[PDB]
């Protein structure tokens, strides 16, 4: 285990499924105190009961990270309960139907940007003051290879993930000298419940995604991403700041 | 001049000053039909007058590119007036006071993202169908080196510019086989009226920017950026699609 | 044509075929003085005849760019003949059989590196002092998308093209404030005489390459690459320095 | 510690000092079997005796990694002695006096490329067949931020490191589906014995480096780099392949 993570207070969003669930369990396995933030009631109760079963300290919070009020509330609640916030994992996200620009409705554009990008801006803005007062904090953002390439998702998701990497670089640049580290992890194809965000994704968007899927038959498990996120949050990575770490098995290096 | 630009219809946003003004004049000198879009009336009239004084065809449109209705209206007006839209230069943009995440108000965040990013999504969504009909079209987005690095502006601007490069890659990927090219130009430091976006820029943000200017040398003239934009819009650049072309004199290569 | 290129002295290596031939012709059409550097006698005489048939000024020099003495020779003869060297296009290059690391012989490794990378180091080292004295000069290196990705060629070519971009960045960073610009152009797939570099290309290497080639079907013509190289050599690109401009129709943006 | 590294055979080049010594010790503490490769005998003896003292299994090999015969020999010796090679850390390297292109002598260019790049080619070529037979292997290359930017070192070093990243991507692309992972770690400024490669570095080269070194005062310790290298060599990083991980405290994100 990473000794530096023992008793550190870690907020994990989207904790009820896939990568988020794996992140929560991995941090718990390292004796961190986990604040599991999840939109869905039953999923939240399930991950909370699992961590309790592991004999770890866990606080469950039902919230919609696209809502500023919900975010500010769980940040306040975490601080009031534990008196510190050491790690923030902005992980919750949704897909966009692989919808290309001309096919994007105002509703889709706004919702994907809100859940995948605004959420991280709200949380980072709220937690940074607390981390600065501590003189130390780490923010890990779950981006995607869609944050560096153009055909792995629709326009809303691609734009939001590029923007999320931008937010990561911004935080690292401005606050790195004050004890804050911000890093982004870019998964490729992972077996989770996110899907494509639609039972009928754009035919045009799929024409591109399907071709890219011909490049590899490898599918990562949530744990493979969580392993990297937890490492980056530990003092073992004290000098990794601002990087966009790709965890795609080599897919984008071809 | 570029023969392939003669009589082509080009929309240029932020045409009343700096890079936009230079883009409009350059296309006009290449005998393109220019639709000059600008928020400020006096600036709009000035650029319109400059092009007409050269005997060139120009249509002035006073609009706020952060408003979807204004964008959809100038696209419809351009098509109704000239029956085609060959090039779209999403150039208008504003700075963000070099404001770091913790100091960003909801207002600033929304305003910078709307002007610097949403504007481009609105215009691209509206013009793409017309370009697909034509079987040809070029979208050139004026990004910034803040779209690939984290200390050249505040968080809102950095996030918006990263998102704009993402929008560019998305369009290039999905519509490249249908005759559309989308490219981004990333200027470094250019002599214009954009400034820092505030008379009282963030102290923390400025500390960061100042460190970066220690790497700077020459200041580009707006024409130096416009020259690249116009070239990319011509058939000479038929195989440049999706790239984020850096025009910073070498600042980011250090 | 670009007025700033009229009567400028331009050295073009690998001028006897494909992209190099197209580069020589394009500069000639812009009334530049072209020094055609080529390894093969017949090809050299062919491009020289073509330029003379166009009524343009050309100097032919047979040389093997992998030999430092030969490089010093064409640089010196150019200077003796025209008293200046304004543009150096390091374009000559060969493929590597798409040979993966484990299958690379010492001879193949050295040959590919010498022809595709060392050649550009030798020529740049020789022309820089001349250009600094002039107060102005431009070096354009023809790289490849294999210089930013790993499956587009064998190991020798990929390493050499990555090194070439590094050489480009180095020159741009160190001499940019003294009037020198160094840029790289990265083509994707172009129909020329380069082939695969072997009659029996690596089975393993080909499996990877073939999958990537399946992603898109738009193939650039040599003229499409020459068009960007000539523009970058002109004063229109005075603020483009150190960038690796991708000209692949969008292949690497997917 | 990482369970997956217990009893794994790890080759560490440049093990007698700085980052390499930290790498050797870190793997030893994970109970890996360490093959310490170092040029200088006294340094080699010091690290070998240090690990032996810790009660760990270590094999010292005095070798010059720029010599193919030396590399092929320590690879054969490792396999003959331990019957397997699980991890290869190509870490040895030297600086280049921050020498810019025009000032580079053939001796400097040749030596730096040989030690910083050819060495990794020789070792990778020799160990890949062994790893392929095992169905698993990891190669970690210690590059540098000079592998992605142009002003952090002289031309030889910058070109060599860019090429090393290319070698990394090539191996990852071609062998990633066969059980091999190849990754690069890019340190910024670390307090070791490498220095600037000269007590009288190039004046011109230094003009640029000095500006970059003015961006941050935070310097990583060798252990901070070793921590990331060891993590990437473990099964925890099973889905990290072909990436160039930056460990510079945020220097290049500005
Ligand atoms: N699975 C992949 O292939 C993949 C690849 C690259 C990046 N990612 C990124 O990984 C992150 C999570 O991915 P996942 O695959 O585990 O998905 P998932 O759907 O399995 O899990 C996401 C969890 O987030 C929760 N969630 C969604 N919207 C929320 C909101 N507004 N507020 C609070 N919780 C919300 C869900 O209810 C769900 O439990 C996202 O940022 C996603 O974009 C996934
Ligand atoms: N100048 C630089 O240093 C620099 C560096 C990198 C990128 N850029 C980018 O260049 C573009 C224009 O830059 P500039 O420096 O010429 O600025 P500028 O202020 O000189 O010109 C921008 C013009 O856009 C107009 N504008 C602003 N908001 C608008 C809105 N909502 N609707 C319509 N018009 C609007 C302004 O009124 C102005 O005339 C921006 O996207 C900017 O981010 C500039
Ligand atoms: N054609 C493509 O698909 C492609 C894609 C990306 C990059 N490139 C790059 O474009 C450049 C030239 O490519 P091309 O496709 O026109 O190839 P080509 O083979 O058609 O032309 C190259 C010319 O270089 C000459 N040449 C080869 N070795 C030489 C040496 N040692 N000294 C002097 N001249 C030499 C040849 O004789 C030939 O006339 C190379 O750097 C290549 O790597 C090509
Ligand atoms: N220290 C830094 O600031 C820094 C920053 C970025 C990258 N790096 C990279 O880290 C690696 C090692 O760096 P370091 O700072 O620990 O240097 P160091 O000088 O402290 O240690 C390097 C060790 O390599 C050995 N060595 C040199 N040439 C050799 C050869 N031909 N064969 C075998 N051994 C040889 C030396 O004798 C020395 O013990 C290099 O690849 C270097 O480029 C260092």
């Amino acid at each position: 285990s990473y000794q530096s993570l023992k008793n550190k207070v870690v907020i994990v969003t989207g904790a009820g499924s896939g990568i988020g669930r794996a992140i929560a369990k991995k941090f718990a396995l390292n004796d961190s105190i986990v604040v599991a933030v999840e939109l869905l009631e039953d999923r939240l109760n399930q991950i909370v009961q699992e961590l309790r079963g592991m004999g770890k300290e866990v606080l469950g919070v039902k919230a919609d990270v696209s809502k500023k009020k919900d975010v500010e509330e769980f940040v306040r609640r975490t601080f009031e309960t534990y008196s510190r916030i050491d790690v923030l994992c902005n992980n919750a996200g949704i897909m966009d139907g692989v919808t290309p620009v001309a096919e994007v409705s105002d509703e889709l554009w706004e919702r994907v940007l809100a859940v995948n990008l605004y959420s991280a801006f709200y949380s980072s803005r709220a937690v940074i003051p607390i981390m600065l007062k501590q003189g130390k904090g780490v923010i890990v953002n779950t981006a995607s290879i869609a944050g560096i390439r153009g055909g792995f998702a629709g326009a809303p998701y691609t734009v939001a993930k590029h923007g999320l990497i931008g937010l990561t670089r911004s935080i690292a640049a401005h606050y790195g000298d004050q004890g804050i580290r911000a890093v982004a992890v870019l998964p490729g194809t992972v077996k989770t419940n996110i899907g494509l965000g639609s039972s009928k994704p754009s035919e045009l968007g799929m024409r591109t995604l399907t071709k890219l899927m011909s490049l590899s038959s490898r599918l990562a498990e949530p744990e493979d991403i969580a392993n990297v996120i937890v490492f980056l949050a530990s003092d073992e990575a004290s000098f990794v700041n601002g990087d966009a770490v790709v965890v795609d098995g080599g897919l984008t290096v071809l």
